[PDB]
């Protein structure tokens, strides 16, 4: 394999390990997606494309003694192909501290490696929700043959819980039964919080109650927007390629670079299960 | 036994028990019913149907010194005899997607697996809620000896715990004490959410406190409709058959064509457990 | 041959011994023409088409003390050649089924197998008979130069004598001497059955005293029609090519389908061996 | 099995012996349907219940020269289910009697055997002739799809001749040929007890000559009434989960009480296999 | 692999070795795109798509005492994915010709075999050459920055000469030499055969002259229209998955079904390599 | 291949006149490509026609046989059978049309009458027009 040439760093074992954990560690709290997005694979370090099914028809469900019917298949209504682009950042470790970690045994700093993991699932998150137009690839907010709902003013305390049950109406009609999931940008969440009224509940745990899946804030989601997931393998997959690692690409001046990179794509195969509160 | 003639499909053994898992955890996300319906069985591929006793009838306990009655049997009011259907859904897996993984190790998207195992999971829910007419099944909407209760206006705020009280009330008249469960349209469940007013305070909870056994929404249940159900292996069972399970069905064209299929039927038991709020 | 399959399919070998037992036994019950017709061959599977000679003309004959003359010759009125078609019909056999065998214990209803048995001999006593319009077969009711002979109202004692004593005229009148055998449609045979005249037998006996070689009836026989043939391996043959058989095909949805098939076809070759009283 | 066992029970072996025989003996002369229709079995004590198929409707045959063609399947017209009752009677054996018999030779009194023998065969005589209302099980003379004459006196010389000839010429036209069997009312058995014409073989040896298959009475059958049967498990079969037997229920006071107790009940896969004389 | 298997088919080792033999010995007659571009791999059966690199652009070329510049890198103007349809007919061997060839020697007809061994042939030159629109395929006629010459009549004499001479003095100009390629379309690949002034050979020999690396023709390729290609892998290849091959897609009826299938694509590394006269 | 009911046809032109002939094969070639054969096709003419073909095609400065021969790989050929004014083009090979053989040309003995030996050539042989229109028939 090798291309992760990890050979050729002076960076010991130990020192490995701690990086690997300072960035999976990272990853695991900065990731909103992979809360409500299923991880696919990891697929391999080659894999530079994958070809998937779009189910976006409903069809009836076979019930008989016996069997005795055909019509009952599920097909794809399109074989779609999606190419798994890098995401990548890199940082560097000063030869000093190599040198320093080696003879004294004052251990590197490793939080660069955990600032570039931020970096990248940053980047991530922003590719997932918003999409990214110059790779022609689309998300939960550009994914055209996803549902929609004309968001109220959420200034009203009526306004959140209304259009929620709109939004689970919209994915029920597609059959689409839950859990439901729903991700939401700041400047909403701090409405549903901000508008208990008299009333004197958060609306946040009334939606809490119907989407069972949870609400997320994420601050990648600009402006007031939010998206209601049916979660799970059989609506979407986060494909990795290769999970978020760390690389050498030897030194530049003395001092030594490293990069974070990660392939990831989202598999939207059923956009009738994404619906968009906007 | 070999009718799943697993042997002649191409999807080694990591293939297959990615399918199952890819199922049973599709069935475990998706069914309300076996959260408040114990499993009977699985009872075997080849059981066409089951004899069992109805318990309609209420009758005394006995208590003395040394046990010097025999009036204190409990007898079926009937033994009703059912035939378990078969419930299938199928999805193709294309030739091409099977050369993929075995050549190059791209592996074979599951996710096909996922969706017919919703789609088969979703009409044992609407099997068990709804019945069925042409099999002749009854469900615990259409089971005739139930109690029923008339639904008052639940878009006000005291109607729902008052008609919960009378549907636990029209239980302990049967007999049924607790725990008790109940399953809710979403055309109400949306109303006992929405209905909290200047009390501030959510009917899902209030009634979470007497029905200890859980709330759910299911979309299932068309129209406003509730059930209420004393659970338990006493009271209902879902017996099985064979459960949920994918099957290969030779080729069709190049491609391969897999089924999946689940032959599970309702034994209610004891009607008078069941009262529907509608 | 292995055209069949008995290996492939799910049945063991007893299974198959009662499927082909329960099709030869309705093949038995139902081959009337069998009866009254000597089967050539079965040549085998392979055979496609049979060249056969027609004799419908009558020539001279040589009697001199020298015989020098060779003009006598036997001429084929005309040399033709038949296609034989396939006579199949398909009984389909439920998983479940084969499932209950092999673990619950009761057998397999090989029912589905003999009323296809039924329906393929039916078929051949149709083609036989009456003559399939697009394959431009010709049937013992469709040859060209049988004996005509009109029908008399059969509830007149002593009619159906009367017309078979036509019948068995016409045909010796054409040198094809007994023994004649007839075949009834069922309506006039139940008229067959009175006490003849003053005779102390049945109308029925005195014509199977003059039909020595049997009466018999088949429902495809159309009203108030019958034939009597010359019988005899000269005067007609009935062709097999594969003699009445099962076959596998593999599952359909997921329940396995056999296929009955027989090939036949009717060589008349003596048109004049027939009559027909209608 | 062991549900029914004999070492608890006090008799020695040869008073099974008798009384088993004892049974067995008087159910023989009194058994008339199975003479009519064959015995399925035994499947076992345990079947509660049988699937089978009703091929009521018919449907077209293959016969074209490669058999493309896919339509010509065998669909029974429905599927059905069976439930299978107990016919059984309680016989109480004295237990002075048996004391006796060890100490003073005196035989056992079988005769409480026999009568329950007898009502065990009456009891299945009657629910395969006419049949069970509450059980739900159609007899021979009941069964909707069966054909139907419109009987004479039979106090003409011949009618019941005619009669016969009229449901021969109904069970033909319908796809069923011999051999026919027959069971009468005795009080029309009584009257085909004519000497038929000038014939010199009674109009029952008529009938007899007709339908090979057997003619019976049984004194079970009410009024003018007869029923023409198909034979052959094609058609009918007799379905028995256990076959009569002698079953000890313990002790009632000090006497013993033994059980004769037999489950039975009859398949009618093709209804129009059976034509009633009415 | 096994995608395709030859031990479920029926047929023997030499009916299988006639069958590819006249797929392949009609495949031969009719390739043509083959003679004139590269064949790439075959790169495996399951290779579902490709990445490839576009050089359309130019840039300079380092020229220095020392090297010392780095900007002087090869940078493909676009980056491309390419999918690898399935090119395919199924053609049907009736069983009957079989089962006669087992037993009569009579051979299996193999004449589907090459016409659809022909109509997949025909399929890849159309796809190569005229693309296909569903797909997306640009084909050697409709590459977008192709060179494009102005067709003259091509009936005066030398027309079709100077032609040939504008579309190498339009490939030369653009970094490519010889050997250059050819095909025309029939209707001017006849107004070619002319006797080329005094000269003694034929403007087709000329023509061949100046392309050494082949002059042809196919009738897949509409009115006046040629396409003038540097060969090489360099600049053009053929990419095959599957080369043509015979696949037993099992049995419909008892009739056997193979397909013909091969998965192959154009890709055009360096669109300026191809000069259309049009 | 003249009878045939399904096949192609094209109306004959005067091959009295220069490039007539090259004219109906591009028509029958035509209409070989619309009903979806190609080549390599073969062509017979009657020798009333054949003859017509040794001709300058024009300022081409060839023969239009030799045109002919180039556009029908499979060559022209001339028989006495085809009786008149006609020419019929074949895509040839087992895909379209076979000849099959019986018995491929034999002698038999068949004895002497008179004292003269006789002897018998025979052959079986029959026409398996397995694709009507691969046949085009320019008449």
């Amino acid at each position: 394999m090798d291309f992760l040439d990890r050979n050729a760093a002076p960076l010991n074992e130990g020192e490995w390990q701690r990086i690997d954990e300072a960035v999976v560690s990272t990853a695991r709290r900065t990731l909103v997606a992979r809360r409500i997005i299923d991880v696919l694979g990891p697929l391999g370090s080659g894999v530079y494309s994958i070809p998937y099914s779009v189910f976006s028809g409903k069809s009836p469900t076979g019930i008989d003694m016996v069997g005795e019917n055909e019509e009952f298949v599920v097909e794809a209504s399109r074989r779609a192909t999606i190419n798994l682009p890098i995401l990548y950042k890199d940082f560097k470790i000063m030869w000093r501290d190599v040198e320093a970690d080696r003879h004294l045994g004052l251990p590197i700093d490793v939080s660069t490696a955990a600032v570039a993991g931020n970096f990248v699932a940053v980047q991530e998150d922003h590719l997932i929700f918003n999409g990214n137009v110059e790779l022609g690839h689309d998300g939960l907010f550009t994914v055209k043959d996803r549902q929609t709902v004309a968001i109220s003013d959420w200034n009203e305390t009526g306004a959140a819980l209304a259009d929620v049950v709109k939004a689970v109406g919209a994915l029920s009609q597609a059959g689409h039964y839950g859990p439901y999931a729903m991700v939401v940008s700041p400047v909403l969440f701090g409405r549903m919080i901000r508008v208990f009224g008299n009333t004197g509940m958060l609306e946040l745990d009334q939606v809490k109650a119907l989407i069972t899946g949870g609400v997320h804030y994420s601050n990648v989601i600009g402006g007031s927007k939010a998206v209601v997931v049916a979660t799970g393998s059989q609506n979407l997959n986060l494909a990795l390629g290769q999970d978020m690692v760390t690389a050498y690409m030897g030194p530049t001046s003395m001092n030594h670079v490293f990069r974070v990179l990660e392939t990831a794509a989202l598999l939207v195969r059923r956009p009738d299960a994404i619906c968009t509160i906007e």
